[PDB]
DNA sequence: TCTAAAGATCG
DNA sequence: ACGATCTTTAG
């Protein structure tokens, strides 16, 4: 069980078991949430279409991948003592969006999101980073990580867009996950675009396109996901909506 | 999920 | 320039 090298919001660790269970096989998979990318680095497909809508992430996927070794010497530089403090962090935050060279801001990113608070990944109208100071005791710079997820982006390709034209990349061998933000309990996730991911989900199992979708286990997840053989897993449940053709 | 301060929106 | 009400910001 692989871990990735970002603290990321939804994290499926717990659910990978049950997900790779409900996964159908093919030769493609296809994930337009991928965001930490936990189920591409447990899967075992041929070739993977990854896409997210965080120019930021997929930015540094392509940077980790393209010039692994270079990246990991010249990030492993802001993982050492000195920089765990708020002056040096608030400082490195203001280089980040202040810069326009990729490679930096991909170097600064793994930083941000080691020392940040809480993991988050936070930004104002202007595309700034705004996550203050995390204050942990010993930030774990995950090298390891990096390599494997660099050896593994090999068979990869690293979109930045939306879930509907991520998802109108996958064909005929083409399996599609999809992990939207988290329904509500009752520029965020609207209902609205949650209701159209289902919407989307019935369009490819219609052209015999296997697809999975995994959230909340609410009354809402029901109806958009009705057409799905739904699976419960594990307060709020979770639930498994597969479209199987 | 929190909040004080600053900006946005309308008639 | 007013003022109530959101909206945004960032620790
Ligand atoms: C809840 S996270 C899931 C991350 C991933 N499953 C993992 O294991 O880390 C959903 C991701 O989808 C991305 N996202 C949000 N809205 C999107 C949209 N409208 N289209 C495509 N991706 C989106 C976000 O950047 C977020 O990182």
């Amino acid at each position: 069980k692989n871990r990735a090298f970002l603290k990321w919001a939804g994290g499926k660790y717990p659910l990978l078991d049950d997900i790779k269970r409900h996964l159908p096989k093919g030769e493609c998979l296809v994930e337009p949430f991928v965001g930490a990318g936990s189920v591409f680095l447990n899967t075992d497909f041929s070739r993977y279409i990854l896409a997210d809508i965080n120019s930021d992430l997929i930015s540094l996927y392509n940077i980790v991948k393209m010039r692994t070794d270079e990246y990991v010497q010249a990030a492993r530089e802001l993982f050492v003592p000195e920089t765990n403090c708020a002056e040096v962090y608030y400082q490195f935050r203001e280089e980040f969006n202040k810069s326009q060279d990729p490679f930096r801001r991909a170097v600064l990113f793994l930083y941000l999101n080691r020392y940040g608070y809480n993991g988050l990944c936070r930004y104002n109208l202007r595309g700034e980073f705004n996550v203050p100071f995390g204050r942990y005791k010993k930030p774990y710079f995950p090298e390891a990580e990096l390599y494997h997820f660099a050896e593994k982006a090999q068979n990869a390709f690293f979109y930045c867009e939306s879930y509907a034209d991520s998802m109108a990349r996958a064909d005929d061998s083409s399996v599609v996950y999809c992990d939207p933000p988290y329904a509500p309990l009752s520029n965020s996730f609207t209902l609205e675009q949650q209701a159209h991911l289902a919407e989307i989900a019935e369009g490819l199992v219609e052209r015999h396109i296997p697809v999975l979708i995994s959230n909340h286990d609410t009354m809402l997840t029901r109806e958009w996901y009705q057409r799905a053989k739904l699976h419960v897993v594990k307060k709020v449940d979770e639930l498994l909506a597969l479209y199987k053709p």
